[PDB]
């Protein structure tokens, strides 16, 4: 299917109106939804609208939160976002991180009990637009073995930093600590595909190529992955007072109660430190300088960090967003589950 | 051997060579950390190459620093190309000090030579109760993931956090698979490589340590863009040389490396209890280390634990 990205987020919106959501934190939860489709990050797209949804009516997912910004330092605060969308806390928090940044040169704000925040890249994007460096972080459900391990500990805690080239240019870089991400692996039992042995492990931390076998996903990189996830969780859950690493809400657990979910931004400043011009033409002449190395043999390109996804983005403006099938007969209806 | 013996010996040839003896026994301090966490590639081995460049003046033994603070929780450290260990020390003393009156701290340490194990820095930070982060530009050596060319070093990242007493926990990683130092070792060794390590010419990899060109990212584009993202924070925000600009190791031992290293401190108070941050900190270490272990592994380490033991016995 492929619709535009007006459309798309009209639904979204409507659909999680219905739920129960106010209008415009739903309008918010849609517009992060959407942009991950535009990026072809589908996993944190319009995919999870019926989980939301179930989710919202239940009230595992506070439709009148109160949020709290409690301000701790010049550069620091945590916003408790009583169990609000993730989407919506999280950009509340960056807006206060920005501002902050733009004040004070530095900013870091934890998000305090929050639901699962969608592709944390849109939220890098924002301080970067408004000409800043911006870093974010957050915990997720719990399904990862530590490197050697053979138990489920962390979650597949990602990782996403953006910074503004000249004129409308933006860097953009996210990553998950993990090989892959779940979905791949309930993708490959819905098809009776056999995965990679890179993947994922069975229950006794043995890699496997069985969809059905696997009870956990490999950390990217072996200790790697395993230690930059354990950072995040630090820094977004322990930091924050959280319920950390093995702690942390699974998704299905309890739909009629709060995630608990942690999140970390940091934002900085450049004009703090240098020329913020030179900084934004330095960003520029990175993204041309990388984009034009000689590629590998089997290669077409060398992307710059996130390129692709940029390229994606703006084919999608053009063209539509690309959208499995189903979702968007989910969509129109009037069944939420 | 002691530890304060190689230090006095470090410190004594160091001074010899040109340095401050305040400068000597910093840097000192810093090789003599890496080599009891196994961390061979940023120890004693590299003494005479300091030396070196200290005695030809491509180390400044006379650094004119200067600390501009530029917020209230920001500063650059005008570091004159001192050695990278006396610079990057100062400048984490600087944000330790500024965390723990503002909160929080992002020092950049502008044109310095190279800092060591900066997994060294955070340990600092953690030391006095907060969460260090560090990171720094290096000598380019890598290609982009489906590169052909050199742009990035392997640029490094550490973070280290305090638990119950002095327990901390360490963490650092390279953004390559390996480091050079294993490449030029496997010449010595005359040795076959795995093909995950580096690339030849043509960005072909390679099992021939003598047709290696240049390194490999960690995870293709994910150490990709974390090089990137560390060359951003370390080198661009500081108006430094970048990317490909960067200055190599062996290019000329007169002249200034000018080199950026990014720190960022965090005080818990700002955020929640210490108490309980320290607390929950050891109980992950704790958990970590008691989880089943796949077949293949004696155990489950917390990251860092295996050099945090090697630096308890090495002593």
């Amino acid at each position: 299917m492929k619709i535009s990205r007006e459309t798309l987020h009209q639904l979204i919106e409507n659909k999680l109106c219905q739920a129960g959501l106010k209008r415009e934190h739903a309008a918010t939860v849609a517009e992060v939804l959407v942009y991950a489709d535009a990026r072809g990050i589908h996993s944190h797209g319009a995919v999870r609208v019926e989980y939301y949804a179930e989710r919202i009516s239940k009230g595992g997912t506070n439709r009148e939160p109160e949020f709290r910004l409690e301000e701790t330092g010049p550069c620091s605060a945590i916003l408790h976002a009583d169990n609000a969308a993730g989407q919506v806390a999280a950009k509340m928090g960056m807006e206060h991180a920005i501002k902050t940044a733009q004040q004070n040169g530095v900013a870091v704000v934890g998000i305090s009990r929050m639901g699962h925040s969608g592709a944390i890249s849109y939220f890098v994007q924002q301080a970067a637009r408004a000409g800043f460096i911006g870093i974010s972080m957050c915990q997720s459900d719990p399904m990862v073995v530590p490197f050697g391990g053979a138990e489920i500990y962390y979650g597949t805690n990602p990782l996403a930093f953006a910074a503004p080239g000249e004129g409308d240019e933006i860097l953009t870089f996210d990553m998950a600590t993990t090989v892959q991400a779940w979905g791949k692996v309930l993708d490959a039992r819905s098809r009776n595909m056999s995965i990679p042995d890179t993947w994922a492990v069975d229950k006794n931390g043995v890699p496997t190529t069985d969809p059905f076998a696997v009870h956990a996903l490999l950390p990217a990189a072996g200790p790697k992955g395993y230690g930059l996830m354990m950072m995040i969780d630090v820094l977004s859950g322990v930091l924050l007072g959280l319920p950390f690493g093995r702690q942390v809400s699974s998704m299905y657990d309890d739909l009629h109660a709060g995630r608990n979910l942690g999140q970390l931004h940091i934002v900085i400043n450049p004009n703090f430190f240098s020329s913020s011009e030179l900084f934004r033409q330095h960003l520029s002449q990175t993204m041309r300088e990388l984009n034009a190395i000689t590629p590998a043999p089997g290669f077409n390109q060398v992307y710059y960090p996130g390129q692709d996804q940029d390229i994606k983005q703006r084919k999608a403006a053009v063209e539509g967003i690309e959208i499995v099938d189903d979702i968007y007969q989910y969509l129109i209806s009037d069944a939420l589950y």
